[PDB]
């Protein structure tokens, strides 16, 4: 345990820029670092984005994109745009060995997203939204 770090929460921008990086644990270096990124809710918990960290390459987002992520060395940097107050929320990062055998690692327990709601008034007594 312990050989993996995230951060509990994150502090997204007005725009909805939720950025963070979650790190990991190998025995060595290979070319297929799959990660994936989920979403918890109460009722139930759906997958969001998935791709594998290649170290010579970039990772596809194609399915279910909506997001941008980077990895560089041990640390898998995940980037969010236009997170809005339903959005907020859990994000979970992952990070298997998945295409090489046989397949040994660990997932990141999962960072919450925090927003701002922006309002058109220096205060909320009147037409709050
Ligand atoms: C996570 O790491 C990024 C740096 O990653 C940069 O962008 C990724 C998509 C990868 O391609 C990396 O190879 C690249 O270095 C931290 O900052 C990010 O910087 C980039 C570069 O300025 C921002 O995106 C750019 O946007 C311009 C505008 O069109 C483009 O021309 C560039 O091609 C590039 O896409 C990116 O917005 C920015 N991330 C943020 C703040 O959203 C980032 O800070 C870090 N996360 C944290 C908070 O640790
Ligand atoms: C955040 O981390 C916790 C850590 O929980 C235990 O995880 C194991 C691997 C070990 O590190 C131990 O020291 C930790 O306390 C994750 O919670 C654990 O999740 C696993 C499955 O993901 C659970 O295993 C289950 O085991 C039963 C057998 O009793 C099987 O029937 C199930 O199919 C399943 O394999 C384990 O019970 C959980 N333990 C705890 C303490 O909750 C948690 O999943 C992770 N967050 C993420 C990535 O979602």
């Amino acid at each position: 345990a312990m050989h993996v770090a995230q951060p509990a929460v994150v502090l997204a921008s007005s725009r909805g820029i939720a950025s963070f990086v979650c790190e990991y644990a190998s025995p060595g270096k290979a070319t297929e670092v799959r990660v994936t990124v989920l979403r918890q809710a109460d009722s139930q918990v759906t997958e969001v984005c998935a791709a594998t960290y290649m170290m010579g390459n970039e990772l596809t987002f194609l399915d279910d994109s909506i997001c941008t992520g980077t990895s560089s060395g041990n640390q898998v940097n995940l980037t969010i745009q236009g997170l809005r107050a339903m959005d907020t929320g859990l994000y979970i990062c992952k990070v298997e060995l998945m295409y090489p055998p046989p397949y040994y690692l660990g997932i990141g327990n999962g960072t919450q997203i925090y927003v701002i709601d922006p309002e058109p008034c220096p205060d909320s007594d009147q037409e709050p939204k």
